[PDB]
């Protein structure tokens, strides 16, 4: 009953300080205009910090897509999932509310909001970001899949390097979403909630895509009873 | 029977997806063009992540090169890299159709097509991809040797660096190739197929000639009795 | 013994070397130059690697610390005697004015400039600040500790470049507000060099706190050494 | 002996191969600025990589070297024999040469200009110079030493990304300075083809002495090889 309390509160921290991190390095700064380079190296490198310092604790979820995919596959509970998403959607928030009282009035801007850009339609924009939770899905998976055991190599970098990858085609589209608590976390905040449903069900859609074909189509179990 | 299928659907998807990801972060460009850096640090993620996902499952091949030099000491039959190379050709051309038909509408231009730069050269070029891709083959081949020492494991993120190495010079000449599937797939879509030979002569020789240097020049691998047979008789 | 007293020797040593190559190398590629001025990705991957680098190359004879913020946080947390604390902050402090120094014997008088001070920016305020340096220094400490517990001793891991990449990741966001510290020999380095002291404190209390609180969570909040012999 | 040996063979051409490939990425991405200058991070990431690459391809067959100064380094550190190392800076000079050569004919005219050769940049002072490049491979081959020492535990890869960002770390540095050497090799091959070798004895004193400061910090300050078996058992009892 600690351990869990443990986890849930990891799973808070992490998405508190990544959300944080993030939308951070993402405001439009004049004398230093950040790249779409930079951004994706914050994000992308974010995720691989939290998830050396709390993966073996709790799994370094961060991301509301991960635990349904998790759900999907990992023999994790309905419970702690719930508490995990509750944990991830607080800790967001948490991380933007901070983010919004030490930014001034000046650098806050949209704060980084996930937003529909260069017009674009919706179910464009839809497709992709299933497409950039996939890929993430599929090596968080590979990288911590317990059959593989130490012959994965740099978990915590290989994660890391993959949100920043989706991050560095990601931005020019939408931002790189791949996490729901990321987009919830400033639209709650700075009041703006352009097609944000885009950001939920594709994410949502590409996580249990690639759960599923990871644990039952490229990588299955055997037979059971 | 299913792990083959498996293997052979992974290699489909792999190049889909890096092929999808590669491109679309080379050409879009409104008020925020992409940067050499920018664009090698894209590919080389790509690969290193697919590598990290799929390199249990297939291999991770995403290359027809790669396919191809590892013909000579991955332990790959001719089948298998008839079935692979025929998956990477094919989620290629559907990687680089489902980035088209998410493009923006007048965006994709030349849809980050390998093309001839800055007044160079087609023999400058092709020598380029040569090298490209005889030093990706060499690090495959060192990364995936159970002799190259440490603890099992495959370096997902050196070989991926080794792609974008490439890319901070192929870039400038091409758009660094390395795979005639990432030629092709932005080429079929759009139809430009100036130089087209370029993009598959040069990666083709340049892995073959970092397969042979490493299994007969550099690092020849450890024969079994059965694999020492077959020279035997293939002598006699 | 003999042998374990010169095992301390190099360990203050290398401290003391660490601290000097991380400053000497951070503050340099982070001046104004005019021919190619410095990105916040360009500064973030020079201090980045550097910690990365050091660790590597040091780690296994003296921790590479090359921080009194994560010396401090390990005397709570990865409870190391005040003796070895102290010498590796002196060594710090030595190493980093030591590495200030040398670049400004080897930078143009004209291109010295600030000499990569942190200073309070964009009109930005004390408050604001300090709690900035406390953040990006908690998650540098978190990772360190996790990257270094003895729990995690099978398997290596890659600490060297985690901690490397968590520097960097504080330097994406720091480098806005306050240059980004979380290390007060990098802060004083160049403020005793080149006198300038504006808001020193903030450089100071900043991470010490925040890295206080990181080895305070870690050890007693997220992965406590569980006091029940139960598991 | 040593010399007439299969792997000896192996291990000279290793180098050669190494430096041949090393020298033309690195300076055709550091030099190819025609309408897309690159930027300090750019040619660091590309010096840094190419280093990293190589001594993961080819680290188990030579030890990847791919310089003189780590040549030497080695050889102070009473590792490689002085035999093997002549061959080694032999083919290290060699292969760097033929690298350089290859890029000039495949690079345009236009474009070639100085062929990224090392210099002094910004007015700087031959003193201060050849002190950064002290600095710059002091550093490296601490982390090479340490990235190739057999007592430190390490997952795969990771020691040649140490090295290869060892590499980009000193560049991001030493290109503000001179151009960042840190190899003799990589400095001497676009002097030879372009011809410009004002002040050259900067990147060879400074690297090489560099080079020896740091193997000798570390195999006898640092972290020597043959301690005590019976520490360990102090430590324990």
């Amino acid at each position: 009953s600690i351990a869990f309390s443990r986890a849930v509160f990891a799973e808070f921290l992490a998405t508190l300080l990544f959300v944080f991190f993030g939308l951070g390095s993402a405001l439009n700064w004049p004398q230093a205009l950040p790249s779409v380079l930079q951004i994706a190296m914050a994000f992308g490198l974010g995720i691989g910090t939290l998830v050396q310092a709390l993966g073996h604790i709790s799994g370094a979820h961060i991301n509301p897509a991960v635990t349904v995919a998790c759900l999907v596959g990992c023999h994790v509970s309905v419970l702690r999932a719930a508490f995990y998403v509750a944990a991830q959607l607080l800790g967001a928030v948490a991380g933007a509310a901070l983010l919004h009282e030490i930014t001034p009035a000046d650098i806050r801007g949209d704060l980084a909001v996930n937003a529909l850009s260069n017009s674009m339609t919706a179910g464009q924009a839809v497709t992709v970001e299933l497409f950039l939770t996939l890929q993430l899905v599929l090596c968080i998976f590979a990288s911590t899949d317990e059959r593989r055991g130490e012959n994965p190599g740099t978990p915590a970098l290989s994660i890391g390097f993959s949100v920043a990858l989706g991050h560095l085609l990601g931005i020019h589209y939408t931002g790189c979403s791949m996490n729901p608590a990321r987009s919830l976390a400033p639209a709650v905040v700075t009041g703006k909630f352009d097609d944000h449903w885009v950001f939920w069900i594709g994410p949502l859609v590409g996580a249990i895509l690639g759960s599923l074909l990871y644990n039952y189509v490229l990588f299955p179990p055997a037979k059971s009873l």
